[PDB]
């Protein structure tokens, strides 16, 4: 079964999945612009039940909410949004790149002890028992790294979750730092005796060369192309690009190793912050209606059978999360 905030969820059940997501995100360090940026819960609460809405109207009726311990994720909340509209939703236990921010913490108690083990311990807990006391349990582990690297710092959070991994048979789901290691990433998990059928190594659609995917693919693992509508913002690829890599690996029998999903943020914790002009372009399909409406019809156009776009969106989750 799959863990969401709102208890146990049959696999068949999960139906489509958008496997990466932000109900709500926050840039570590968002909490100390209170003042100015307080949480508007009644606002926020309107604005990502007013999504979910839109989603289970195009047939998705799972999100797998990416968002980690340190930028400002909120179990609570997300059990309130599913409770107000019937969508389910995963959360998750981890920390984020660092890379990064709020790293200091953890990179301190390594320095003092044994930092993995504590770490650990704290996604098991999540993941069996709970997180902050609620009873609402993780059901994926969020493990992130940097763009040079899976630095020292990092690996001490995937050794930690190849751990649980073993334990638990949660699954894993990863971010890459513009379009690299993601080969590593995932013979790291695996040569750590992870589960290739539960990890998903992510914003694997930031790198447009498929000899990159191929390699990944090879450790028996999926990828996610999970920053679709995120165009041309710091290196990230067009859409376009992106569908013709997707194309390609489809081609090549790989439709039941890829995920699709956008990475979105529903509502952004802190003060709000304009989009520059400049920047309206990157940021106009990156919300998370745009893979219903407009990737999934160029797919089928482009001659991707129903089969495998059932497979892509439904049938992996299962396999994946459930
Ligand atoms: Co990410
Ligand atoms: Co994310």
């Amino acid at each position: 079964t799959a863990q969401t905030v709102t208890g146990a969820v049959a696999a068949a059940q999960l139906g489509a999945t958008l496997p990466h997501e932000h109900v709500i995100f926050g840039l570590p360090g968002y909490a100390g612009d209170v003042t100015l940026g307080p949480f508007d819960h009644a606002a926020a609460l309107a604005s990502c039940t007013e999504t979910a809405r839109a989603l289970l109207a195009r047939g998705i009726q799972t999100v797998v909410d990416a968002t980690p311990n340190n930028c400002g994720r909120n179990p609570a909340f997300l059990r309130e949004v599913s409770e107000a509209t019937g969508l389910q939703i995963l959360c998750a236990t981890g920390f984020f790149y660092e890379g990064g921010g709020a790293t200091t913490y953890f990179k301190f108690r390594a320095s003092l002890g044994d930092a993995e083990s504590e770490i650990y311990e704290m996604m098991r807990t999540e993941v069996t028992e709970g997180i902050a006391g609620t009873g609402i349990r993780a059901g994926v582990i969020k493990l992130a790294s940097s763009r040079d690297a899976i630095t020292p710092y990092e690996q001490l959070f995937f050794r930690a979750a190849a751990r649980v991994q073993r334990e638990t048979g949660v699954p894993i789901i990863t971010h890459t730092q513009d379009g690299q290691q993601g080969p590593q990433q995932a013979e790291l998990l695996t040569s750590l005796g992870a589960d290739p059928a539960r990890i998903m190594i992510g914003h694997m659609d930031g790198n447009t060369d498929p000899a990159y995917h191929r390699e990944t693919l090879r450790h028996g693992v999926s990828i996610a192309f999970d920053r679709i509508g995120l165009q041309g913002m710091l290196g990230t690829p067009t859409d376009a690009e992106r569908l013709s890599v997707l194309t390609t690996l489809l081609g090549e029998g790989y439709a039941d190793r890829l995920l699709l999903s956008h990475d979105s943020i529903w509502h952004w914790l802190g003060r709000p912050l304009a989009i520059p002009e400049a920047a309206l372009p990157a940021v106009k399909d990156w919300h998370p209606l745009h893979i219903s409406d407009d990737i999934l019809p160029d797919l089928r156009r482009r001659g991707i059978t129903e089969e495998q776009v059932g497979q892509m969106t439904v049938g992996n989750p299962a396999r994946l999360f459930g």
